[PDB]
């Protein structure tokens, strides 16, 4: 059977963003389609599907008229589901119309992909925008197999009872045939959604996924958190480690310690809190001073967005009270760079820094810090420093794992990394490199594809 990808962000045919960097290493060794929003907005005119071969991988993709790109994407999507699912309800806004343009938009997507299926197709969609994708899709006469991986975490049900409409987003995640989520708190929250918000019911199974019962339907639902290909991360780490962005960031650091982070500019990744520890670090210990430079890559993300444009404004100010306290005429403490890289030059970039600095207040799983482990020369290898809320902390046990908040513990955890002996740093990343072995991205993506099928 032939596997449709839906998705909301579909990849280049650089951009930041570890759903599109997840998917396409799953699709690229089976092959199938990749269906979903072209990047582009529309002011006037019709949108047009445009298919097209690249491969074993066919892309299917159309662009969003205004008003839906604003409703369905800037609006329910990014306003609503996004902040209450990374535990911000404060930064939560939801109106009424948004959320009807979200359920249309849906329903449109579904109807354009309609005539490219074919009897056999196993459907795939991905993540927060396309809750009501199975439902839709249903109610157009679709009876393939159907099944859903969230990429973001689920949030706790009473956290999830400030979404207004949660009791409709929950019931139309039951039309599908397979739920997924990254870790097993994230599986515990949808349970406990069903069991004591919606009157349902979830039972084990000898099979691995859980039986749900709720709304009147029957469903199965199970956690398989997104892996990487470790090795192939690091032969490309070490592929780079004579180019020009490693050659020319040793000279700059000239043997001063390297702290990396790469991240969206997004409110969920902690940046604040991630450079107050630094700048914590630096007030504790006079010794690291000009010893050690802070390299945060934020790229843009979601930028007609007042709260994205907000905590770009708040980090900003952040890196300029540290750097003034701190720098001398030949050292800046934190290079603060508002720009995408090429994921090849990020991992030859992970390979040279002492410390992957990966801090969210709340994440899926969290991508980067699979590739900052990945990249690592094993012969000298870095420290990952790790939030306990990132979908990650729950199988990288090599990594120090932090509280974000606590931003005397997160200085501590980054003096801790950098003074780490060999030995240890060594038998840290062996550990996680067979995690990361044995759970690489092939096997989620057969884990989840078996238990669709079955
Ligand atoms: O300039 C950049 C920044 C990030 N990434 C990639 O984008 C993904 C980010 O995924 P992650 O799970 O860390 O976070 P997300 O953006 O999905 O919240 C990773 O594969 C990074 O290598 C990239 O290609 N270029
Ligand atoms: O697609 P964007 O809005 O640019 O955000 C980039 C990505 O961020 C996270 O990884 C989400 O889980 C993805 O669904 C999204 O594609």
């Amino acid at each position: 059977g032939r596997l449709i990808i839906v998705s909301n962000r579909v990849a280049p045919i650089p951009a930041a963003g570890g759903l599109a960097v997840g998917v396409y290493d799953a699709l690229k060794e089976t092959g199938g389609m990749w269906f979903g929003w072209s990047g582009d907005v529309l002011s006037s005119g019709q949108p047009q599907i445009k298919v097209e071969e690249r491969g074993p991988v066919t892309f299917a993709t159309i662009a969003l008229m205004r008003r839906d790109y604003d409703q369905y994407y800037r609006g329910f999507s990014n306003a609503t589901l996004w902040p209450a699912f990374h535990y911000r309800a404060d930064l939560l806004q939801y109106d009424r119309h948004d959320f009807e343009g979200y359920w249309r938009v849906n329903a449109w997507l579904a109807q354009q992909l309609v005539p490219l299926l074919r009897e056999d197709d196993v459907i795939w969609v991905h993540d927060y925008h396309l809750i009501p994708f199975a439902q839709a899709l249903r109610a157009a006469g679709v009876k393939n197999r159907i099944g859903f991986f969230l990429h973001i975490p689920f949030p706790a049900s009473q956290v999830l009872l400030a979404v207004p409409p949660h009791r409709e987003l929950v019931e139309a995640l039951c039309s599908f045939d397979l739920l997924g989520f990254q870790t097993a708190p994230d599986l515990r929250a949808f349970c406990d959604y069903i069991v004591n918000e919606a009157n349902g019911t979830a039972d084990p199974s000898a099979s691995g996924p859980l039986t749900i019962h709720a709304f009147g339907r029957t469903l199965r639902a199970a956690a398989y958190p997104i892996g990487v290909y470790p090795d192939e991360i690091a032969e490309l780490a070490k592929a780079g480690e004579r180019g020009k962005p490693v050659r020319t960031m040793k000279a700059t650091l000239h043997s001063r310690k390297l702290i990396m982070s790469v991240d969206r500019l997004d409110y969920s990744k902690g940046l604040v809190e991630r450079f107050r520890a630094f700048e914590r670090l630096l007030e504790h210990s006079t010794a690291q001073r000009n010893k050690v430079s802070f390299l945060q890559i934020a790229p843009p993300t979601r930028a007609d967005m007042h709260a994205y444009q907000d905590i770009r404004l708040q980090l900003e100010g952040e890196s300029g009270r540290i750097n003034g306290r701190f720098a001398e005429l030949d050292w800046t403490p934190i290079l603060y760079i508002h720009k995408q890289y090429e994921r090849s030059v990020l991992a030859a970039l992970f390979r040279t820094a002492h410390v992957g600095y990966v801090t969210p207040l709340r994440d899926g799983m969290n991508l980067v810090a699979k590739e900052y482990v990945s990249a690592q020369d094993p012969e000298n290898p870095g420290v990952l420093v790790l939030s306990r809320f990132a979908g990650a902390a729950q199988e990288l046990d090599g990594a120090l794992i932090v509280n974000p908040v606590d931003i005397d513990g997160m200085a501590e955890a980054l003096a801790r990394a950098l003074d780490m002996p060999l030995a240890e740093r060594q038998a840290r990343h062996r550990d996680m490199m067979v995690q990361l072995r044995e759970n690489n991205v092939s096997v989620w993506r057969d884990n989840f594809m078996r238990d669709l099928q079955g």
